[PDB]
């Protein structure tokens, strides 16, 4: 019957007031004081083999002990990774946040969890990094999640603007975590310009029908357009997966605002799409923050999020509840890939 808010993040273009704004305004709105404050904690290493191979780990433990030069050389090496010595330390800390909410969640110690964590993690992979992520935080979690409280489905639920290519591949042949990304895409113009992030790749042997891509191919989607995705795909087809755990990639780059996303989400949508995902898994229900270059924007999509874990009242929504025509084609064709797998969505 609480909400909990891990913050260790700053020490580490593109920001800590990330994470400090975001913290301000959780204050200043009487969110953060309704919370249940948890402490963070380092990953161990056994929790980063669940994901990463053992040589990335050392790589990555190395990353400390390199001199400037080091970190500038191996950085290139990686697409869009900025490199510097309290990285790993951080991203140690980032992974443990999310583990410590997973651990009070599926202990009934609290109704679900918001982690407010730097490095973001969506994007990193079994054996590099890649955009600003060293460690899968959530991919980490889902496995630890299964491991260490026996859950046998995961839903991992991705609202950034970007895909999460990391999570997707770590679990493509994976039918005990089922991955759902929404996300710009533009044919491919839109970073990280990936075949692989286009609805028709639904997911490879046991996993196919586990991994479920939601392409935008135009700018400026809106609410509706969110809100129409969730009713009408995630939704049933999270139903009929039954997860007894959800996890969130909440990145906020979505939000109207925000200089690089090019979406029109009002803030107030993350209130809905957090409230649709209680109603699953029994509201077992954690957060992680990823990407926002708004630090406002930022803000507000974290706090509209809070208030619907916490159980305040849903808000009213400024923008239509009706979906654009270019919405309802990426929602047709997603559909459409993935009928032969779900009951749910042959309608
Ligand atoms: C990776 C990312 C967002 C990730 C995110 O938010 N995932 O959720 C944005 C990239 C495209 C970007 O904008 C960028 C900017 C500068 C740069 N260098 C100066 C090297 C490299 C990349
Ligand atoms: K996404
Ligand atoms: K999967
Ligand atoms: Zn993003």
């Amino acid at each position: 019957t609480g909400t909990g808010l891990v913050y260790v993040f700053t020490r580490f273009f593109p920001c800590p007031a990330r994470v400090s704004t975001v913290m301000e305004m959780l204050e200043t709105e009487g969110l953060l004081g309704r919370c249940v404050q948890v402490e963070a904690r380092a990953v161990t290493e056994d929790e980063l083999l669940l994901v990463h191979t053992k040589e990335y780990v050392e790589l990555m433990k190395s990353t400390q002990n390199m001199t400037e030069e080091e970190l500038k050389t191996l950085a290139e090496k990686y697409d869009s990774v900025y490199l510097h010595p309290g990285f790993f330390s951080s991203a140690c800390l980032s992974v443990g946040s999310v583990l410590q909410l997973v651990d009070k969640v599926m202990t009934s110690q609290l109704r679900n969890g918001f982690s407010i964590n730097r490095p973001p993690g969506h994007h990193a992979q079994a054996d590099k990094m890649n955009g600003y992520c060293m460690f899968n935080n959530l991919a980490i979690a889902a496995r630890y999640a299964q491991k260490r409280h026996r859950v046998q489905r995961v839903l991992i639920v991705d609202w950034d603007v970007h895909h999460g290519q990391g999570i997707q591949y770590i679990f493509e042949e994976d039918p005990s975590v089922l991955y759902f990304s929404v996300h710009r895409y533009e044919d491919g113009s839109f970073w990280p310009h990936l075949k692989e992030s286009d609805s028709s790749s639904v997911g490879s042997g046991a996993g196919q029908g586990y991994n479920i891509n939601l392409p935008w191919n135009k700018v400026g989607m809106e609410s509706g357009d969110y809100i129409t995705a969730f009713q009408q795909l995630l939704l049933p087809v999270a139903y009929e997966f039954q997860p007894q755990l959800v996890l969130v990639a909440a990145g906020f780059d979505a939000v109207i605002g925000d200089p690089k996303g090019g979406m029109q989400v009002s803030p107030e949508c993350f209130s809905i799409l957090t409230h649709m995902l209680k109603g699953v898994a029994q509201g077992r229900l954690v957060l992680a923050l990823e990407g926002g270059y708004n630090l406002q924007s930022t803000a507000e999509g974290v706090c509209a999020s809070m208030r619907s874990l916490l159980g305040d009242p849903c808000p009213h929504l400024p923008s239509s509840g009706a979906p654009c025509e270019s919405a309802l084609k990426s929602i047709s064709k997603t559909i459409s890939d993935l009928y032969p797998f779900w009951k749910s969505l042959q309608t």
